[PDB]
């Protein structure tokens, strides 16, 4: 299999770390972990363009999107490559992370590896909200925490 | 051109952001950057095989190395891939980065991107220490910093 990793941190209370798993060339990829810090609710989940966060998670900015798509949902034909929808927290702070995608990729041209994965400060919309914004970021707003997906083991 | 990033931190004062670009598709790679809180003298400057800082900088494994090479100086043809040799600070506590290789690349079987960037304690020599693990890390002691090496604007 191809793995990789993330570890989310950022300027507040948020952290967390994510796993990332495929068993196949070009094949779905199971993507688990947990984040901590977070108000209760849903917030926003994407893999970002750039793994750049040389001034913080801005750095790495808009969605990954090498098929220039409008933004959706993980279930969506029609969303970013990078659109991985909302995780949940609870009232304890923590959204436990269980996830499989067969959009993104730990190889190719829809290849996650070396990108930023951000946790965002409210709920990812899903491009059903109604304004220009939520075709493009989903009105999810700031960046919480955020890691460059690397290589594992 | 290719472009590449790495922002360094650590458990300790060591801050550090290092830029990478390659002009012409398996050309040289410029890498340039500053990092601050080090002792003067040479830091062993190495990508390591995993992007992966699950637990700091030590989850990165072991020098960069795809071609089952020996370990040495980046002017040497016994080398690892991520063989960058040392950085040097200044009695500021900050090394000045310029550096083109010729080995590390930002595409390929030598793409360094979702791996880790590290700065180490201590100077590394090259693979000349006389001892068996001069051949492999250079001696060049602790991570004091490090970072996953990301895709850039
Ligand atoms: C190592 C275990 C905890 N990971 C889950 C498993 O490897 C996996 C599940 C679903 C997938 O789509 C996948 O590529 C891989
Ligand atoms: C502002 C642009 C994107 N137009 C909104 C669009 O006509 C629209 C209307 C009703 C909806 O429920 C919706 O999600 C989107
Ligand atoms: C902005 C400056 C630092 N760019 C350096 C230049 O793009 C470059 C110099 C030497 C190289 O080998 C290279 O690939 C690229
Ligand atoms: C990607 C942007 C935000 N960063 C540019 C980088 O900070 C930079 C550009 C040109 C330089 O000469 C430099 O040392 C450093
Ligand atoms: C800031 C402390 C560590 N003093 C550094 C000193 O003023 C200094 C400045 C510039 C240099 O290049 C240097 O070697 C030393
Ligand atoms: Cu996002
Ligand atoms: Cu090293
Ligand atoms: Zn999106
Ligand atoms: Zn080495």
């Amino acid at each position: 299999a191809t793995k990789a990793v993330c570890v989310l941190k950022g300027d507040g209370p948020v952290q967390g770390i994510i796993n990332f798993e495929q068993k196949e060339s070009n094949g779905p990829v199971k993507v688990w972990g947990s984040i901590k810090g977070l108000t209760e609710g849903l917030h926003g989940f994407h893999v970002h363009e750039f793994g750049d966060n040389t001034a913080g998670c801005t750095s790495a900015g808009p969605h990954f999107n090498p098929l220039s798509r409008k933004h959706g949902g993980p279930k969506d034909e029609e969303r970013h490559v990078g659109d991985l929808g909302n995780v949940t927290a609870d009232k304890d702070g923590v959204a436990d992370v269980s996830i499989e995608d067969s959009v993104i990729s730990l190889s190719g041209d829809h290849c996650i590896t070396g990108r930023t994965l951000v946790v965002h400060e409210k709920a990812d919309d899903l491009g059903k909200g109604g304004n220009e914004e939520s075709t493009k970021t989903g009105n999810a707003g700031s960046r919480l925490a955020c890691g460059v997906i690397g290589i594992a083991q």
